[PDB]
Order: C-alpha cells, then sequence, then structure tokens
C-alpha cells in the first residue's frame, strides 16, 4: 500500500544532498550507481533500493571493480540510510 | 585530414587513465562532462574536446555548478592535457 518505494529513497537523498545529486547513467556498463553526489569534499556514488533490497549481483560486481580502482560506494534503502550516508560524506 | 579529433583524445584519456574512465550521462540535465575518472585518489570529472575547441557556454554554466558545489571539473583538448590531468588526480 504506502510502503516507501526507491523512487521514494531517491527522492530523500535528492532533497537532503548539500551539493549536487546527479544521475548517473553510463552508457554500455551494466550496473552502475544511480546517483553521484557532488560536495566539497568529494564526488560520490550512491545506489539506491527499495527498503530492505539488496543491490544485484551485477551492480555488486561493478561496485567491486569502482573499490578496486579505489573508491567506495553507498548503498541506500531508507531515509535513516541516506541520513548516515550524506554525514559519512560531509565527513570525508 | 589526419588531425586528432575529441574522440581521439576521449580515446587516450581512457587508454591512459590508472583506475575506471566511465562515460558520464545524466538525463535531464545540459552540458555535464564526458567521462568520470574513478582512482585511488578520488572520482573526476572530465570533459574532452577537440583540439583548440572550447566548451560551450551551457557546459561552462555545469562546470560553475560544480565548482559551487565544492568539486573541480578537468577540461582537455590534446593527448599532453589528458597525461597533465591524469598527472594532477593522480597527486590529489
Ligand atoms: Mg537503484
Ligand atoms: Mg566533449
Amino acid at each position: 500500500g504506502s510502503m516507501r518505494t526507491e523512487k521514494d529513497i531517491e527522492n530523500y537523498l535528492k532533497k537532503k544532498t548539500k551539493g549536487l545529486c546527479l544521475k548517473f547513467t553510463s552508457p554500455g556498463t551494466i550496473g552502475v550507481p544511480d546517483r553521484i553526489v557532488v560536495m566539497n569534499t568529494g564526488t560520490f556514488f550512491v545506489e539506491v533500493k527499495a527498503p530492505g533490497k539488496k543491490p544485484r549481483p551485477s551492480q555488486v560486481a561493478m561496485h567491486k571493480k569502482i573499490k578496486e580502482a579505489g573508491q567506495h560506494v553507498w548503498v541506500v534503502d531508507s531515509y535513516e540510510s541516506v541520513d548516515m550516508a550524506l554525514k559519512e560524506m560531509e565527513n570525508w
């Protein structure tokens, strides 16, 4: 019925980001994170999931490539987790 | 005839990046940089131009938004400028 969805979480991330929260598409590459947050401390990758939903294996594989190149990826699935992710970025 | 083009410069950037060099598209937003370089020191924006060509005003306006949010944007238009940009990122 009225449980929050992935799109709700994504809209909340956009609202709370102090900086830019740009949609990220990368033609030809599978599984890239939904958003790139641009703020004073860095540009950060964020994948948004519906409450309780894990990234698919193709998404995890892409996150691993990002981590191997040396950067982190946040996965958010609730307003609380959005708040925590943004706070961590603000303290990076 | 055989002068390097924007695509040549972009291919060279991809070849020389120590990390990921992901195509960046952001549906609904005009003028975003061509590529996001992911390496140990950060995730960085790069716009690629043909030799001697300046970013269009809509691209400059987007770069300004990125800079106001607190991050830099590199503009590369030659193999030399690619080398210099990547070296600066490796030293970030
Ligand atoms: Mg998602
Ligand atoms: Mg270009």
